[PDB]
């Protein structure tokens, strides 16, 4: 045992290693749009700018994760990241939606782990979901939500300029 | 009576107390709109920003009203703020053309007391409506014509893209 | 349903839109204290300053709880706002009173928002309280308890300095 | 007839004389009321300053009117500017509760010479005494209704600290 562990569960270490795992397999979803909008026969810039920008933020949300296990005296156990579920993914409409789906699923992951840590009596980690990754998460899945709103409306895909004009305007 | 007081009538009293709830109302239907487009099926950040602001400015034409009931030595009775008429706005178009209607109620209301104050001969509160209150309005009125004459061009709200770009372009 | 929306109890969605009705009253009832310090007859412009400033920070807290609302993808339904129990309050020491107790109440609402949110495992919506209302108003009750007992030493409301000295020294 | 006058009534040329001639009496009441607050057995150095203030501002007040008469056409016609009705103005509380009662009588006069303008359709006439003249008067006769409120309640005159302390604290 670590000499710095206290009130951390074996379940919990275990839960930790799986959401490092998920938030590494969000950066590479994210990664596979941003290259996808960057495609000479899709050519939406700031569309991908903008998955890009997510991909790097997933890595940060990692990177803390495998802090956290570290300052708590667990061990990380990486396990591979497995490919996405699509090369193409049709429309900035599209992308879009399948972004706010992970989204979703990344927030039910935490707040399984929210339920493990409050069964446990984890105070910390309890804490620590709340400060630094559910807070996040409603933001992003709102700004998704809204972003789909307005795709949709514009017409998108079937009307050209709906992501044309959305990537100058919203993304630009 | 006030110590203050001097050539306010009873009725003049009695009719800015009727303004400030009339204002004070005007303010809650602004920030009910404003609310209406931050939901996320709805998703008009420019539109909320704009009716915020006019919610704002609506307190500050209450508040300022309190101040003058006080100055001349009249005694402010509040009453309650009734809720507006809809929680749902349906559309950039419907929320400026209930803006607008909302408006010219709130200028045929000032205009009765301007009528009141003449009638009464108080040129003290007749002044105070015409430099604070009546200007205002008309510039107001004319805005939200302007911004309903240029959605409906657009074609707003059976075009997508008309409330988007009014949004960005009017609105940003 | 919205979009949106995941781990939102509809009882939740319930207790935030009274919470938004009570921090709206709140606002109306400071308000109208405010007023009443600017009467000639009782003349303290700094209790008048206090008690708008108070009137102010209650709206934005009304504001934040609907951007909650519209953020986890609730609807807002909107009330009538009830008219203050009085529109004359007698002293300096009796308004801070009757805001200690309108604060100490509007607290108890929070506990009780908490304590579903609890029940409902909402941890989003438990840290949300947590960080931006219960902190607050501890800080708040803990500075209405303190102007409230200076007053009383003083010797409010029959010895006439103590209101004029406590408005310049505390509130300026 | 001066080949700039058109528009301007032989009574409304004769009612700004009287108006020159209380506003230059307005500025003596308030001379002789700031030299009793320098003798040195009254000694209030603030209270002689506010009432300086004052003198100064009626003289500017009747040179702003002496303006008006010569831009309309009219001719000035200067009358003895009587003494005030005391030398001794025995307390600070008795010299505010006199200029409230001054200011009351000159507002009275300007609402008289605002009737007479709007009896002989003298639009110009109107706007100046609104714009310059009551807005100014209403707002000095809150001041003073308000220092007289605090002068009572701190128990002046015989509460000998109450003149010492507002004369720091209001008028320092
Ligand atoms: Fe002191
Ligand atoms: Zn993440
Ligand atoms: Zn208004
Ligand atoms: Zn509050
Ligand atoms: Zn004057």
């Amino acid at each position: 045992p670590s000499q710095v562990r206290q009130n951390y569960h074996q379940d919990a270490e275990a839960a930790i290693n799986r959401q490092i795992n998920l938030e590494l397999y969000a950066s590479y979803v994210y990664l596979s749009m941003s290259c996808y909008f960057d495609r000479d026969d899709v050519a939406l810039k700031n569309f991908a700018k903008y998955f890009l920008h997510q991909s790097h933020e997933e890595r940060e949300h990692a990177e803390k994760l495998m802090k956290l296990q570290n300052q708590r005296g667990g061990r990380i156990f990486l396990q591979d990241i497995k490919k996405p579920d699509r090369d193409d993914w049709e429309s900035g409409l599209n992308a879009m939606e399948c972004a706010l789906h992970l989204e979703k699923s990344v927030n039910q992951s935490l707040l399984e782990l929210h339920k493990l840590a409050t069964d446990k009596n984890d105070p910390h980690l309890c804490d620590f979901i709340e400060t630094y990754y559910l807070s996040e998460q409603v933001k992003s899945i709102k700004e998704l939500g809204d972003h789909v709103t307005n795709l949709r409306k514009m017409g998108a895909p079937e009307a050209g300029m709906a992501e044309y004009l959305f990537d100058k305007h919203t993304l630009g």
